[PDB]
């Protein structure tokens, strides 16, 4: 049920580990429970490297969501987050979402958001074709 | 603490563990740190079993981010990337947002977005009625 | 690569587990594999203690997808959605997104929605002025 490979891969429900941790199982998986507020950290050893959050359907890519390797030039510029598509054999079709760390801008189909909600493409509201002044 | 049940059940901080690894933690229970893209991966081994983040509170579902069951019928259609929320019981109140696979398509409370952002029901901006051409 | 300390924390790939699990790898660094529509859990002893998913960099706060602190006082209130920024030094910078676990409601910096989309700020399109009526 667990092994440890010799050049350092520990594997859950498998003996052939191909990451650093790789479980194996039906239903959860793997269950973090915390006594506070917190949960699972995804880090990076550098600014330049993106901790990514990656669904795979049979080991082929499907979604991710990651914090990008734009870089940190000052005033929290960079380090944004994308929600990532990828196509049938695993390729990036490219960020479905993207949000600014210094603004909160939210871009959907936009990578450079200018504004609160910036859309990229066609809006469709079922009720009119106005926002509510809120 | 750290316990091998006999089923194949790692538990970290925990001798009962009810998942394949089920870690128990104060603050941050687990951190993974990557040297490039990664950090955590969710798998499943067929085509209509649906990789899921399911965040829940004294066990009981509250939320859940994960790729649903949509049939991959080719041109990168399935498997789209579902926000689910649950009641004070944890039953399913229904995906809030869902983006599709092979559009990018940006639905809020709308299974089936056909713009690239597309909302069912209100909609309300604080700066105005109309919006802003990019 | 792979320790247990005083404290009982499982380190995998370092020496100096911070978390009760700490895992440093290069590049996927974990794979959780289902058989069955399922995945990772995060979860709370307490209705209190919220379970969040951090993405870090160097160990320093970048983004977040959290259940909020929103009291759970019946009728599915508390308890919604949201995804956080925070600054270069890793102090909270604003909930970008909210979506509310009772209506699914969609905030753009906007921790109570009141309609299905709710932006505070500005809003650009590509395509034009208006929503397309659905």
């Amino acid at each position: 049920r667990m092994t440890i490979d010799d050049v350092g891969r520990v594997g859950v429900g498998t003996t052939a580990p191909t990451s650093a941790l790789h479980v194996i199982g039906t239903g959860e998986v793997a269950r973090f429970v915390t006594s506070a507020t917190g949960g699972v950290v995804i880090d990076s050893t550098a600014l330049n490297y993106n901790p990514s959050l990656i669904y795979r359907k049979t080991n082929i890519n499907r979604w991710s969501m990651m914090v990008n390797a734009a870089s940190e030039t000052g005033g929290n510029a960079g380090s944004n987050l994308s929600i990532l598509r990828y196509d049938d054999t695993g390729a990036t079709l490219g960020a479905a979402v993207t949000i600014d760390r210094a603004s909160g801008f939210f871009g959907i189909n936009t990578a450079a958001p200018a504004y609160n909600i910036h859309v990229t493409g066609t809006a469709g509201l079922s009720t009119g074709s106005a926002w509510t002044v809120a």
